[PDB]
C-alpha cells in the first residue's frame, strides 16, 4: 500500500527479497547520457546504506539484463513523471522516460518494502499524476526558518512526491532575498523589533529579531538541492503591496518619502506599496526580477497582486498622472498596467508570470491569457470563468481545506492560531477541486492544487509541523491521486503507518487519526 494512491496497481504471488548480503543488483540503460540513469541511481544504492546497507554496486555484472535483477530500462514513450514499477521474486523492472519518471518508481517501491526495508511482495505499480502542479508553499516573510529546516520541509513534499517548492521571500513583516543592488531591503527590511505578530489584540514581545535572510549563494544551495528530488521553486514576492519591508528601507520612490515608514510586527493586510507610477520604483521592480530570475532557472515568477489597496495611488499625483496616461479609469490597474510591464520586459531574456487571484479584480483583459493565477478566496470559482474561460492557466492554495496552516482541531489545549475546527484532516482531501470541473478546457488551464502555509501565529519547528502534517499528505495524494480512486476510508489507515516515519526522521506531526 504505497502512497499518494497509485492511478493503477496489481499484486502477485508470494515475495522477493532485496538479497544485500550479496546484492539485488543494478542496470541503469544510459543514453539521455548519465542525467537520470546511474546518476541520480548514484545517490540511491548508497537511498540510503544505514538500512541494510544497501550493498549495490556491481558484485558480478550490474549491466547484464540476463542475471540483472532491478534494471532500470528505458521506453521514452513513458510520459515524465511517470513510472512503471514491476515486483517479482526476481527483481523489480522499473521502466521511465524521463529520469524524474524514475525517481519516484523507487519511492514507492521503497515504501512497499517494510516501512524499513528488506521483504515486499510481488506487484506491478503503473502510475503518474494527475497534475505536475503538487504545491507546497512557504511563508518565510514573517519569519525565517533556518535551512536545516526548510531542506526538511523538501525532505516530506519527496516522500508524498510534490515537485515544486513556492517560497514567500517577502511580505511587510519582512523581506528575505538577497538583492545586492539593493543590500537595504535585507538589512532593515530583513532585521524587525519584534520575536511577534499582534492583529487588533495580540501584542508585540519588543525584542529584536534576525537571523535577517539568504544571502546569494545561501540561494543556490538551496536552488540546487531540490534538482535531484525534483523539486523547482518558484521566487514569489509580494509585488507591489505587501511592501512595507521594501519601502521603509527605500521610501524615496514610495508614494510618501517624507513619511517614517518601517518594518511590521503585526499582521493581516498592509497598502504600503512601491509607488507603482513612477518609472525608478518600476526599475527597481524590474532589476529584481533581473536578480531572481539568475539565482532560480524555473520559467515563472510569482508577483502577487493580492490584497492591496489603492489607498496611496488616489492621493498621489503620479500615480494619477499615469492613470491618464494608461487610458482607463479603474485604479486597480496600475496592478494591471505594473504587472503588464513584468510580463513583456521579462519577456526578453526569459520568464513568465504568476499572481494570486484578487489581480483579476479589474479588466483582467489588459495584461494576457499567458499569465497563472492562483486562487484561493472563491477557490473553484476562483480559478474558473475569468482565467479558464479566457484562456489563463491556473492554479488552485484551496483555502479551504488546502491551507494547511490553520488550526486543525477545536480541541482545548491545541495552541493559539486562526480557524474554527473547520480545517481538519476529513475536511482537506475530501475538499474536491474537481467539483463538476467541464474540461473543454477548464482542466487544460488547471494546472493544480498546492498546500501554502501562512506564518502570522506560527514559527517555531515543532508546531509548525504538529500543524503542517499530515495535512501536507492530503494535498500531495490528491495532487497526484486521480479523482476516480479517491475516498478515505482506506486513506487513513495506509496513512496512520507513516507515522513510523515521521517519528524516525524527527519529524513532528499531529496525530488526531492515530491511536
Amino acid at each position: 500500500a504505497d502512497e499518494t494512491r497509485s492511478f493503477w496497481i496489481t499484486c502477485q504471488a508470494g515475495g522477493t527479497k532485496y538479497l544485500n548480503t550479496n546484492t539485488s543488483n543494478n542496470a541503469t540503460v544510459q543514453y539521455a547520457g548519465g542525467n537520470g540513469n546511474w546518476s541520480t541511481f548514484y545517490i540511491y544504492k548508497v537511498i540510503i546504506p544505514a538500512p541494510r546497507g544497501a550493498e549495490l554496486n556491481g558484485e558480478g555484472r550490474l549491466a547484464l539484463s540476463a542475471m540483472d535483477n532491478i534494471s532500470f530500462t528505458t521506453d521514452p514513450a513513458l510520459a515524465e513523471e511517470a513510472y512503471v514499477l514491476n515486483i517479482t521474486a526476481d527483481g523489480i523492472s522499473v521502466a521511465s522516460s524521463t529520469e524524474k519518471g524514475k525517481f519516484y518508481a523507487l519511492q514507492s517501491l521503497a515504501q512497499l518494502a517494510e516501512g524499513n526495508a528488506e521483504g515486499l511482495p510481488l506487484v506491478r505499480i503503473a502510475d503518474k499524476p494527475r497534475f505536475g502542479y503538487r504545491g507546497f508553499m512557504l511563508d518565510v516573510s514573517r519569519h525565517f526558518f533556518s535551512v536545516a529546516e526548510v531542506k526538511k520541509m523538501i525532505d516530506i513534499m519527496a516522500r508524498y512526491k510534490m515537485n515544486v517548492f513556492h517560497w514567500h521571500l517577502t511580505d511587510d513583516q519582512g523581506w528575505r532575498a538577497e538583492i545586492k543592488r539593493y543590500p537595504k531591503l535585507t538589512t532593515v527590511g530583513a532585521t524587525r523589533s519584534d520575536n511577534v505578530y499582534w492583529t487588533g489584540n495580540g501584542a508585540k514581545t519588543g525584542k529584536p529579531y534576525g537571523p535577517y535572510f539568504y544571502t546569494q549563494d545561501e540561494m543556490r544551495e538551496v536552488v540546487a538541492y531540490a534538482k535531484e528530488r525534483h523539486i523547482e521553486v518558484l521566487p514569489e514576492v509580494d509585488m507591489p503591496g505587501h511592501f512595507v519591508a521594501a519601502m521603509a528601507a527605500y521610501p524615496e520612490y514610495s508614494c510618501n518619502p517624507s513619511r517614517a515608514p518601517q518594518v511590521w510586527t503585526g499582521g493581516g493586510i498592509s497598502s504600503d506599496v512601491l509607488n507603482v507610477a513612477n518609472p525608478q520604483a518600476v526599475e527597481f521592480a524590474k532589476n529584481i526580477l533581473d536578480e531572481l530570475c539568475d539565482i532560480f532557472p524555473y520559467p515563472y515568477i510569482h508577483v502577487g497582486g493580492d490584497e492591496c489597496p489603492t489607498t496611496q495611488w488616489e492621493h498621489n499625483d503620479l500615480c494619477q498622472q499615469k492613470y491618464k496616461e494608461l487610458g482607463l479609469t479603474s485604479y486597480r490597474q496600475l496592478q494591471a498596467h505594473f504587472i503588464k510591464d513584468l510580463a513583456d520586459f521579462v519577456a526578453t531574456k526569459n520568464k513568465h508570470l504568476v499572481c494570486w487571484n484578487e489581480a483579476i479584480t479589474a479588466g483582467g483583459a489588459d495584461l494576457q491569457t499567458q499569465s497563472t493565477i492562483m486562487s484561493w478566496n472563491p477557490c473553484q470559482e476562483g480559478v474558473a470563468k475569468a482565467v479558464k474561460k479566457l484562456g489563463l492557466p491556473a492554479i488552485v492554495k484551496g483555502d479551504g481545506g488546502y491551507y494547511i496552516c490553520r488550526k486543525q482541531s477545536n480541541d482545548y489545549g491545541e495552541p493559539s492560531g486562526a480557524g474554527y475546527g473547520n480545517d481538519g484532516v476529513e475536511g482537506c482531501y475530501n475538499y474536491v477541486p474537481v467539483q463538476g470541473m467541464y474540461t473543454q478546457e477548464q482542466m487544460a488551464l488547471v494546472k493544480g492544487v498546492q498546500g501554502t502555509f501562512w506564518t502570522e501565529h506560527v514559527g517555531t519547528n515543532e508546531y509548525l509541523e504538529y500543524l503542517a502534517l499530515p495535512r501536507l499528505i492530503c494535498v500531495a495524494e490528491a495532487g497526484w491521486t486521480p479523482q476516480v480512486f479517491k475516498n478515505w476510508d482506506n486513506f487513513r489507515t495506509r496513512l496512520a503507518n507513516q507515522t513510523q516515519w515521521l517519528d524516525d526522521h524527527g519529524y513532528v506531526y499531529a496525530r488526531h487519526w492515530m491511536p
